[PDB]
């Protein structure tokens, strides 16, 4: 397990998102949803020229878990996949500009739902979750565990649990007061509201 410092500037943020008060949690869905859309476009285009880019798994789709037992919320779908450059050193600079305008936006009267627009949406999930594990994999590249409580580090570990085939699964830990996201009309609500025309089949799973 190697363990790494957050940028300055993504610790600040993380920080912001967790000590602000800020009623309106529920966008952390979109956001999300939205990274694997974004993630399955890439893979999709990918494939017109590479259609071997597709032998790890055909299907592109959105899956929503939640498990009450375990208190998660897991988003899994099957995009592109990050390998180990992007969760270490690669998206983490291409966060710090965008944190940078996405600040500068809030001292001047945003607010907090404006974030996808900066491309920082993923940090949105600490609203509702004490910790993040992003499990990934990207064709020709190993399956990684990447994960944050915050407090400016976070880990990444060569995954060892079930292989994916190809993809992105983020499980959120979610805090103890923010449970509602573990109910099926709240989901539902939620992805009807702000995902609804999202180009993939999202389905949402039933707990047993
Ligand atoms: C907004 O910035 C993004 C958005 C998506 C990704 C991404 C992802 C990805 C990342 C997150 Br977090 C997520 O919740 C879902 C995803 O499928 N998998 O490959 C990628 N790789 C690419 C190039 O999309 C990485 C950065």
């Amino acid at each position: 397990v190697e363990t790494f410092a957050f940028q300055a500037e993504i610790a600040q943020l993380m920080s912001l998102i967790i000590n602000t008060f800020y009623s309106n949690k529920e966008i952390f869905l979109r956001e999300l949803i939205s990274n694997s859309s974004d993630a399955l476009d890439k893979i999709r285009y990918e494939s017109l020229t590479d259609p071997s880019k597709l032998d790890s798994g055909k299907e592109l789709h959105i899956n929503l878990i939640p498990n009450k037992q375990d208190r998660t919320l897991t988003i899994v779908d099957t995009g592109i996949g990050m390998t180990k450059a992007d969760l270490i050193n690669n998206l983490g600079t291409i966060a710090k500009s965008g944190t940078k305008a996405f600040m500068e936006a809030l001292q001047a009267g945003a607010d907090i739902s404006m974030i996808g627009q900066f491309g920082v949406g993923f940090y949105s999930a600490y609203l509702v979750a004490e910790k993040v594990t992003v499990i990934t994999k990207h064709n020709d590249d190993e399956q990684y565990a990447w994960e944050s409580s915050a407090g400016g580090s976070f880990t990444v570990r060569t995954d060892t649990g079930e292989p994916m085939g190809r993809g992105t699964k983020v499980i959120l830990h979610l805090k103890e007061d923010q449970t509602e996201y573990l109910e099926e009309r709240r989901i539902k609500e939620i992805v009807k509201k702000h995902s609804q025309f999202i180009g993939y089949p999202i389905t949402l799973f039933v707990e047993k």
